[PDB]
């Protein structure tokens, strides 16, 4: 649900995710990573599927971060795809793809794959 | 580097991707899939890394589509991560993750992975 | 190391992995899954990279299971790619790809991706 | 279904895959990669699901290569998961995972994902 998703979240690496979910299925915010060629905050945009099902199914969603801001430019972008599971201990479980810009010759090694679990800090 | 990302692209399944790239890294537009539990257009939002880097590399980017619109709601979302290579034949080469909302019991099989190549042809 | 890998392992879903690592970099055994279109044991074969590094790096390895035996035929195969981290609480952390045989038309939805963590039962 | 899997296949990077399929689901052979920290041949072992199923589907299979031989040891392993489609032009369409051994600190970036298509041409 938008209200359930809106908030501050942290994952197992110690990275920060601040997001706002709008009535139209939109997600906007900033992300701070604890690892990598990154520093300060980066803007993020995504979408969430606003009418889930009733039942004890998760809400599917996804968002993107291009790793460029006023301080660093890493020439990469990461996308996270997953589901939001609410309750008293709400979580967002995801799998992600991190693509770096390469020459055609090294494109075979341009994408890393992983998984992150986020915990909401409420309050 | 960045540049002719704006436009109408098509992939090997016959899907249509219409996007506008803003000067500060944002991507907005609509997507229509030729397959799956989907019909008509859906809203997409993403980001690209303008630099990009001299050693003729691609420009990294990504975007998301939540499969809900006024015709269907498939309770899923797809994210595409890849890079744009411009030139005579411009291409956007991606890998995607399609997650459906499931119950805990079925969470082990909630995500499909695949790859799509887009051209303006 | 071969001795460190050889044994019985279980993952978060409650599935069983029995393996033997040979001196030549080989892995052979049986796998029993707690979920899916599966029943009884299935044969597995894989390889492990025998001379890791000294250091506190993991040993990379991978194995495959075709889901066909005398009782069921699911027309699928799963491959697990990951690393073995030994110590007192040894673990094998992986990401997997499960491909089902399809017609050309539905090949776009033939592969599922996930991650499993295995814990060794010693003794 | 299964059948002409045995043989010498090549993918879009120019790598060579030589395999033998046994009648009870086993796959054995050698692999030579045209890219990366690798040279000469490496041992591979895998499995395929013989049934396969009537609705002209592919045969599911997978195999593993640990990148260590008498010339190099790259401390990594790759697994390919996909399906074989025979016929006039037979193809093995796969997605792979390449994991390198890292320390805990770098475990978040230990795995690359990609896709390869093999032909006997
Ligand atoms: O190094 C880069 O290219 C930019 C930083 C990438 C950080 C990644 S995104 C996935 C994983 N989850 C995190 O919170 N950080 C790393
Ligand atoms: O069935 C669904 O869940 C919604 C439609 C999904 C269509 C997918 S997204 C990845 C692949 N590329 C496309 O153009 N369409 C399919
Ligand atoms: O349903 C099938 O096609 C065969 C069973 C698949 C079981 C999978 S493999 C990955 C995940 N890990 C497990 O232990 N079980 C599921
Ligand atoms: O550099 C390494 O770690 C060892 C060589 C890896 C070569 C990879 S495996 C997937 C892709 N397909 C190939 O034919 N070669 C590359």
């Amino acid at each position: 649900a938008e209200a359930g998703i809106t908030g501050t979240w942290y994952n197992q690496l110690g990275s920060t995710f601040i997001v706002t979910a709008g009535a139209d299925g939109a997600l906007t915010g900033t992300y701070e990573s604890a690892v990598g060629n990154a520093e300060s905050r980066y803007v993020l945009t995504g979408r969430y599927d606003s009418a889930p099902a009733t039942d004890g199914s998760g809400t599917a969603l996804g968002w993107t971060v291009a790793w460029k801001n006023n301080y660093r430019n890493a020439h990469s972008a990461t996308t996270w795809s997953g589901q939001y599971v609410g309750g008293a201990e709400a979580r967002i479980n995801t799998q992600w793809l991190l693509t770096s810009g390469t020459t055609e010759a090294n494109a075979w090694k341009s994408t890393l794959v992983g998984h992150d679990t986020f915990t909401k800090v409420k309050p």
